[PDB]
């Protein structure tokens, strides 16, 4: 598709099975989900934008899918109202920005 | 141009006769710059990041350049990680996400 950016770029995606909105995010480096549970072993990691950092859970080799598209790689899970997706996910389903 | 997301889509504005590294947030609503001198009066704004709630200075109708192309919009300027250019300015220049 082609989403333009009047508004917020939000999608569906799926995740351990829930289904949940999210925003698809150039500027975040990494995927970052509302507090929720992932099977496997998890890490510690601060991530730092405005405002300053927020601790979350490193969780590997997890897939979603994103507006229809499965992709695998690694989610950050935490205090975010909001779930992004981050580039690490949307490259792997061909995100391109186009001007 | 046509964007992929596997490094920061970071490219050059020009604002105030100067040139600044920039990176493109389509999850940002609202251009945030660091700490520089803009002309004209400023109004407060509170924005929320990652890591909570800042106060920002907003100039409102400033001439900006992104990645060649002309704009002319809000810029916030207080503490943030990086510059960023977000849907307010995005829309201006054309930017859509495509997959
Ligand atoms: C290492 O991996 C990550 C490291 C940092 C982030 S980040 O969420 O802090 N951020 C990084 C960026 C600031 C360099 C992504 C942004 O797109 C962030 C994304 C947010 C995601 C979620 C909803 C909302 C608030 C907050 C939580 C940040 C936008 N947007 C943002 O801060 O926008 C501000 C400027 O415009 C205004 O409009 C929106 C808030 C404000 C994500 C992953
Ligand atoms: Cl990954
Ligand atoms: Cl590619
Ligand atoms: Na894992």
């Amino acid at each position: 598709p082609q989403i333009t950016l009047w508004k917020r770029p939000l999608v569906t995606i799926k995740i351990g099975g829930q289904l949940k909105e999210a925003l698809l995010d150039t500027g975040a480096d990494d995927t970052v989900i509302e507090e929720m549970s992932l099977p496997g072993r998890w890490k510690p990691k601060m991530i730092g934008g405005i405002g300053g950092f927020i601790k979350v859970r490193q969780y590997d080799q997890i897939i979603i899918e994103i507006a229809g598209h499965k992709a695998i790689g690694t989610v950050l899970v935490g205090p975010t109202p909001v779930n992004i997706i981050g580039r690490n996910l949307l490259t792997q389903i061909g995100a391109t920005l186009n001007f």
